């Protein structure tokens, strides 16, 4: 099974936000993923085949045909490992917990988690304007925002540090509440009670966009890794 | 058909992890061309046309078979979408910095062949490992380089986008075969007298990872892998 890698993370840092694939063919490569849409207008989330815009007026739209993507990550979701958070459990500690349970720190997963969650802190990426400037600059004004005693789900990906670049190394997790309303980019958050669930995949297929904007981008930045802690993290 | 077929990482090879699953019975589900190494670092993968060999730093090639094993190799359906004619001498900074300014984007991959006459030819060959096996940058400090003078033959291999180093190697990574087909290695150094060049643009890297408690175990947070993999791959 794979991971469908739309562009990289890299190419977004220099601000091609305008991409080729158009969210039509998400039932192709996958029912649960994450991501962003073009002009950075709002983050992508989805589980079990249903896919929404989260932006930053607090709204959540399910995905239609021609929306279009210059990043976003899929994979056809299968439960390989189940597990339980009974009580209040910090990020740090969460994180710590799971990827000392991974089979392996060098493949991929997708992870979700369903409960309550104590608190969540959320990002929206939103629309950006002609011409478009780096990353690091366009999240400086980003709407955070912060959940109290919320239901609902985090999916996302563990990724591998040997693909930190093309992905998002480590964990990359958005929220959507279970009235699919508010959430976004996990910025960090506290589990009230959850379950976990986790599938591990073995292949990562990366495709690149036929977009000018792609092929002219400059993506040979040495400070890459440094500038994707910058906007992934609070 | 649209894109490299990368079986395993490149840091992975690093970590003295030179046991893969792959079976190169299954070459031909994956593409007609290629590069890379075998099981244990024992010898040089090339291929192009659908015939692949094994280079072994005893001055042969043996075409693959069935049950070869590897840990590290590229494949892909090669279509000739370019070609370019090198008329004369050429060094090798000279033409990856031709060839360079051509691609329609450094942020694609391509492979690329060229087939012709060489001036010079630099190679090694990887040999075989004993276990316990060491890091790549201790296996190689050994290994055989070969000049060749004046010789026929094909260079093919990969040019990889920067931000896939570590999976693959960035940048050229060229083998070479002689027409002879006995002797080549994966290519340090070259002066083309003339030759013909094909390119082939594909949009797509799918990485397959093996299936190995190996691969599963090894130590692939080498925040200095960048230089290491300059290290092994130049002179
Ligand atoms: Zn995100
Ligand atoms: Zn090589």
């Amino acid at each position: 099974s794979q991971i469908y890698q739309v562009s990289t993370m890299t190419s977004l840092l220099d601000g091609v936000y305008d991409g080729d694939f158009e969210l039509s063919e998400i039932p192709k490569y996958g029912d649960f993923g994450i991501g962003t849409f073009n002009k950075l207008d709002g983050e992508l989330i989805g589980f079990d085949g249903e896919f929404y815009r989260l932006r930053s007026d607090g709204t959540a739209t399910p995905v239609q045909n021609g929306d279009r993507s210059p990043f976003c990550s899929f994979t056809f979701f299968t439960p390989d490992m189940t597990h339980k958070i009974d009580a209040k459990m910090t990020r740090e500690d969460f994180e710590k917990e799971i990827n000392s349970m991974l089979p392996s720190r060098n493949l991929f997963y997708a992870i979700r988690i369903d409960g309550l969650f104590k608190k969540v802190q959320t990002r929206t990426v939103e629309l950006q304007e002609k011409p478009y400037v780096p990353m690091v600059e366009a999240v400086k004004t980003q709407p955070i925002f912060n959940f109290d005693n919320v239901r609902g789900t985090i999916v996302g990906f563990l990724t591998p540090a040997y693909a930190n670049g093309i992905a998002v190394s480590g964990y990359h997790l958005h929220f959507i509440d279970e009235g699919r309303n508010s959430g976004g980019h996990v910025f960090d958050y506290v589990l009230e009670d959850c379950t976990v669930t986790i599938s591990q995949k073995m292949n990562m297929n990366l495709r690149l966009p036929n977009t000018a904007d792609f092929f002219n981008a400059n993506l040979d930045n040495p400070d890459f890794a440094k500038d994707i802690e910058t906007t992934e993290g609070s």
